[PDB]
DNA sequence: CTGGGCGGTAGAACCATAGTGACCCAG
DNA sequence: CTGGGCGGTAGAACCATAGTGACCCAG
């Protein structure tokens, strides 16, 4: 049978899967929302889409965790992300920790009794606490679950430097390790272009240092800068998760940057973090550590301790 | 070059217009809104999307119609769309926002394709014709391809059966007046009365399904949604069936010259779309209460045009 | 894991197959034949283009019935068609096709009974049910390539007189593959509209689609005289059932199946309309024919039998 | 029209594949072209069908005139002769071919010149280093517009036998092959990635060898003759990458792509055509990369050039 | 006028979109 | 029983494919 795949939250990013999968004909799809009726329209409209795709993927809306049932692959987007209410007075960022915990604690219990052998992406931030919690609620082997991290920071970075040197954005080749979010680690030695040394093109003064430099920051805060122009990033994300749910259920074995669980590798153990994993049948089927250098190393450690810090407070 | 897309509303329709093209890597997409900054940033969240689809489009985002300079598909998705007061209201708003367009057009490309979508569709579409000069193979307006899609994909359901193996046609008129054609009705090139007298599926069962298809749209944003993704689906078929001239059948709002004994309207029929544009309207044999269905639909974008 | 594909048979139509299997990321694929050498060679060459496809396909050459371990599909294209000369007598390769389809069901057994099981061997209609005897797999696993192949012609050339996509004529031919295939000139459409109409409005002639008719039975017969030999659109034909099995798709296609009273015709396979998805044939759709039409299937059905008879 | 034209100038076996990839990518208007008589017009009868099966909107052409040239956006060479042509060509070696392909190139490119001086052409005869200089050389056309088929080829076998090694995505190796096409192309240790990371990586975890490497190298060298000596013939990659290149080319995508090209200084080389990555989009090669050569490797180019130079010299 | 207590994968209404800011009272 | 002319994007025939080897005298 099909693939049953699980959008665990229907908002914007949540959409734009819907319609990926349906366009790549990758599975069945139900979307998920506490919110009600608002799936319901969503995958009856998207449902449609059928016909032009030339695909046959049911899609539906759902109220109920009991739709888990089955599921090939669940994807989850739903959490808090702002101050809840109105009335939540001076709240930060950290504040939303307990909030998606709990969130996580109800997803996992589900996934317990309805979809044990699901393959499971988290996309809920600071994805690589998020990951890890729904790991451990849901009590599912390490290399059946990964967080929403590198494909997307990385999409950006390739895409900045391909229009700077005039090339296929997917002939850019770079890493973003450690954490998503702020502090990301980008790694300048691992850039490539057609598999050429981005170095060798700071050379021929066809990118500068600083132009790099540059592209390092507004990679970093890509997200703020669209939202800062009254859009907010849900195309890209949607994408680059189906991207990896495409690798595990085609069983491409792509080389993908994941929130994944270290067992030891840069000198790091039970926690998650970003590092370039192959992805096929089996789930992460290999988890490659990149040889780093001391500065290197360093930058990877303070995302570690920063996906530490919220931990704890979650 | 590559061909220029011209998205002229950047609302979500326009979002998933972007993102499809990017997809099937179709041509350089423009965003563009009076909205200020929102395409912009919409044009950058889906541009960093040509790298998982391995394509290579430009996205951007625009609040000049000077941007339309060069355009080789444009796309009309903005207007006033919300408030009984009289949904009628609206039109020579929609009107106004027509002109405006239309005389960009004149100027920066008066050899686009161009599609209309604002509604009432068919009323729009001829608006803006008149205002933008173009020729009249050279726009059309998106109804049919939208209107069918959900006959078709709720009679595959009942069926068991790939819903695009199900053909089916709806004329006339985008919206309330939208004629269904149950003799036009085929599945794998079979026709659906085998299917009724086999009882794979009854002629209530039908009904319902055809009832459902006019309030789709209704349906949807009853349930807390609105209609923006087979909507866009359904206009990136069209583009490209005209850009990759693909000479598909399909159905969408055009000039009658005389078809269906109608002249100087527009209204829904079948056409092939190709690199020419509207490259033949095929007009279908319609009985006497076909015909009367059709008049209705005719007169109804009628009687919008003169409020227009 | 990914779909097992085996190809019985390595000639041109098992290389183009092999080929869009990659393209479209279908499955595994193993090239057998009893010819030495060839396949590994062929899964060589084809392996490679998984790069340039952005696929992940292991192809794999065989002569050995045992790769049929594990396999989702089989095609089956192996079998004599060429004469041992001048003037001779095609049937006398029906018993020799028989000892194969009885040599290959001997390890569809053993191998994979549960495959999915598609048959190219002409004739198609009496190989496939020789193969479905002599294989055991239920009768909603087997069918043979046949109206996929020969309406792409009809559909095609129709398109070409009416400047219209290839893909939006429809149109039926049922029966039997071959000389006695039934064209239904009363189900033709193109984009959903009867041809009728078309033909009402002077765009396309009665006596036109007559002699389109006459060369879509005698493609085979030009192709080999322009001295090709049929085997690209056999194989995307053949590509287009299995995937439809594969990725349960559902499509409509006409496919040689068993027939179990429609038409009135029992214990033979006969071309007509099919649902394929995940289970198989899923529906078998019989057109309501009148009997002009149904004499012309009989007519096919005969052939088969008679030829059924000398295998 | 736009449709591109794309004429396949050969119609063998790559000719039979290219065309029928050519449909399900609904790349454009195809004419398979050939002298031998009725041979093309059955192989695009054939192939035509199967615009049904692709959803796809390309005619499909047979010609034997030069003249279907006319208006061609993509020309692609493969015809030559490849051995000695008849039982009577006695003690036949390679380099014998050289002036009758010569000859094919000379009237190809004077049919070019008058029918399509603005295509695009990508040559695949064999030495094709010597043989698209040749058809540059007689056929007029910009040095960006004309490339011939040797790195995407190469490539393909060392990219898919390292993934096979470290079971990765095939695609998710990239590996650079230079200077020439056959015997002589440069293997480059130092440029091979999976996914993004050096090779050297995965060598130092012991997951791939040096030793296995260069078994690799042997391999990528020599696979046109380990499929022959297995009875069949290489033909379907080698028209899965031309395709690849055109395609790259017919959508501007500007893909990094490695093709024999006119080398102008990099490398030490000019008035001579070797492999080096280049950028393809809609105006042609957009970009010649050099790649920043160490002295051992670039005496290795130096013997690409050279061997490319000796035939060249023989045509 | 506050201060805090709900309750919240928030909550209005702006108005050619959608991110920003979006409650309610007792006392 | 060799030799070499002509003509060749070669040429037979082996056959469950296709690469290998594939002409034809005049002396």
């Amino acid at each position: 049978p099909k693939a049953k795949i699980v959008l665990v939250g229907s908002g914007m990013i949540g959409g734009v899967m819907a319609t990926l999968i349906v366009q790549k004909n990758l599975g069945d799809v139900v979307l998920f929302d506490i919110v009600k009726n608002m799936p319901h329209g969503k995958a009856l409209d998207t449902s449609h889409t059928n016909v032009m795709a030339y695909s046959n993927c049911k899609v539906s809306g759902s109220n109920t965790y009991d739709d888990l049932a089955g599921a090939d692959v669940v994807i989850v987007t739903a959490g808090f992300t702002k101050a809840p209410g109105k009335s939540d007075k001076e709240w930060n960022r950290d504040d939303l920790l307990p909030l998606n915990n709990k969130i996580m604690i109800e997803i996992g219990g589900h996934i317990k009794k309805n979809c044990p052998n699901a393959f499971i992406i988290v996309v809920t931030n600071p994805v690589d606490v998020m990951v890890q919690l729904l790991h451990q609620h849901s009590g599912v082997p390490k290399n059946k679950i990964i967080g929403l991290g590198g494909v997307l920071d990385t999409s950006r970075l390739k895409y900045y430097i391909s229009q700077k040197l005039n090339v296929c954005p997917r002939d850019v080749n770079a890493h973003i390790v450690g954490a998503h979010g702020n502090k990301m680690v980008l790694l300048k030695r691992y850039i490539t272009v057609g598999g050429i040394p981005l170095q060798e093109f700071i050379n021929n003064k066809l990118i500068s240092d600083a132009e790099l430099e540059a592209i390092f920051d507004r990679t970093v805060n890509t997200a703020l800068e669209i939202v800062n122009l009254h859009a907010s990033p849900y195309v890209a994300p949607a994408a680059a998760i189906i991207e990896m749910a495409e690798s595990y259920l085609k069983d491409l074995k792509k080389v993908l940057i994941c929130s994944t669980l270290l067992e030891g590798q840069y000198g790091h153990s039970d926690i998650f973090g970003g590092t370039p994993v192959v992805l096929g049948a089996n789930g992460v089927e290999q988890v490659i550590e990149l040889q780093l250098n001391s500065e290197e190393k360093a930058k990877f450690d303070e995302a570690i301790a920063e996906t530490k810090r919220m931990k704890a407070l979650a």
